[PDB]
Formats: C-alpha cells, structure tokens, sequence
C-alpha cells in the first residue's frame, strides 16, 4: 500500500486476527525507507497500541531481502520462545502465500543466514 | 588467531567448557571471509564433533559488525528456547570482556536489529 496515513492505517487495523500488517513507506525518511505495521489483543477488549517497525533502508535490504525479513521476523525475550507475529497481510492472506514466491531457496560448516529480531 | 590447520585446531580444542570457540580465516574463500570454531560434550565421555560456521565475509559483515555476531549468536529449533554456544574465546576468557569493548551502544517506533542464526 506503500502510501498511507498513521490514522487512517489504525482504522483500517481493526479488522482482524491480532496478526495483520500493512505495508508501509517511511515519512520520517530522507532515504527512503519501508517499514510493516501490525496489531495484537491487549485484553482492554478492543484495539492494541498497534506495533510498528523501524523502517528498512536499503542498508539492511543490501544484506537480506524484504520478504526475508518478514518471514522470518521474531521478537523475542531472555527465556522464552520466541515469536513471530505476522499472519495475515492485509484483508486475509496468509504470509507464507502472498510473499511464498519470493523466499529465497526452500568436514563441513554450519549454515547461517540473518535475522531481525527485536526486545 | 586467524592463521592455523584444521588439525592443530582441534587438537588444541579438547581443552575446556563445551564453550571455547577461535577466530580463524578462512582457506576455502577467495573473498576473505573469517569464522569461528568452538566445541560442545557428545555424552560418549569425549571430544565434540566440533563445529564451526559458514565464514562471514564482507557483505554480511557490512550489514552488522563481527563482534556482534559474536555477541548475540544463536541456533534454534521449531518451539526450543535459543541457544547461545560462544561462552570462552582462546585459552578462559568470558565472551563478554574480550569483546566487551567493540560492542556497539550497550507514536513510536520499535527498535530492530540483525543477529545471525543456525538451524
């Protein structure tokens, strides 16, 4: 959707599972930055102070792609399992249809690849 | 130490806590790419398998320093609390006081980093 207003972003986030994302350009940028956002269930019994990402310049998407990013987002804690609050992207559409097509891939070393991980 | 086989490596690793771990460079690139080694318990009463790490080269090192690799290096499972196996670097040095110094740092947006990760 790229272009859209934090006001009208909240008020179109009370749709659905506590696990939708928009798709956002920054404005607060000079080089020009996406970021996603995302809502949850705060137990108030009704909308969450939504969540927002800080915004992904080229810097980061130089070194692992957008979608993979996403894929493999987490969150995490000291010792708790860590997780993944992405579902559904914008009306109902699950992550791993909508970005499937553009994952990259699926004595001797231990693979690694990256991650982005807040908390 | 950046510069030794990958026979006196490990015949200098049946030293200590399943948690040592080297610097070494690696042979097998031509882009000049370093990596680590560290060594675990098997529970047959021995040496590890070992294990090191595909070698980090420029462009991941670009995205986010080596020392924070370090720092915050994991392996994961499905639904497994994440591990952290880099506790004492050469000889018994903690992780956090031979690298201590390099680290970097320690409505509203929330605050992401990158991290490397196995499995």
């Amino acid at each position: 959707m790229g272009f859209i207003s934090k006001e009208r972003e909240r008020a179109l986030l009370k749709d659905q599972q506590p696990g939708t994302f928009l798709l956002r350009f920054s404005e607060s940028s000079r080089e020009g930055a996406i970021t996603f956002t995302w809502v949850e269930r705060s137990q108030n019994g009704g909308e969450p102070d939504f969540h927002a990402v800080e915004p992904y310049t080229k810097k980061e998407l130089s070194a692992v792609t957008f979608p993979d990013i996403i894929r493999n987002y987490k969150v995490m804690a000291a010792e708790n399992i860590p997780e993944n609050p992405l579902k559904y992207l914008y009306p109902n559409i699950d992550k791993d249809h909508a970005f499937g097509k553009y994952y990259s891939r699926p004595t001797g070393y231990i693979k690694t690849e990256l991650i982005s991980v807040s908390e």
